[PDB]
């Protein structure tokens, strides 16, 4: 294995740390690892992003900024505001998926309508 601390500054040293991830994913690279998982009920909304672990059946809670690309690199996050959707909040995981947190999050988008990850948990 490449190890986390090797992918991660590969990636944030990158021009393009999001395409250096999902080509290092597409290659064959180990996802990185130690996303914090989260003690749940497997009870909650199924919502992708939440003030405290919401995990339906069909995911995993986890500590959002683990499994954040740019706060994992520690640089800027790629908007005007330089904002993380994740830090300080948890994310819901489809379990097919929990393997890879870090390139689930980076490559997938939340439903404005349901708040659930479009593909995944929305239903609209
Ligand atoms: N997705 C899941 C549902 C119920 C129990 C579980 N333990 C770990 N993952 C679980
Ligand atoms: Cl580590
Ligand atoms: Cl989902
Ligand atoms: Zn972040
Ligand atoms: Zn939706």
């Amino acid at each position: 294995t490449m190890g986390n601390s090797t992918v991660l500054s590969f990636c944030a040293f990158a021009v393009d740390a999001a395409k250096a991830y999902k080509d290092y994913l597409a290659s064959g690279g180990q996802p990185i690892t130690n996303c914090v998982k989260m003690l749940c009920t497997h009870t909650g909304t199924g919502q992708a992003i939440t003030v405290t672990p919401e995990a339906n059946m069909d995911q995993e809670s986890f500590g959002g900024a683990s499994c954040c690309l740019y706060c994992r690199c520690h640089i800027d996050h790629p908007n005007p505001k330089g904002f993380c959707d994740l830090k300080g909040k948890y994310v819901q995981i489809p379990t097919t998926c929990a393997n890879d947190p870090v390139g689930f999050t980076l490559k997938n988008t939340v439903c404005t309508v349901c708040g659930m990850w479009k593909g995944y948990g929305c239903s609209c």
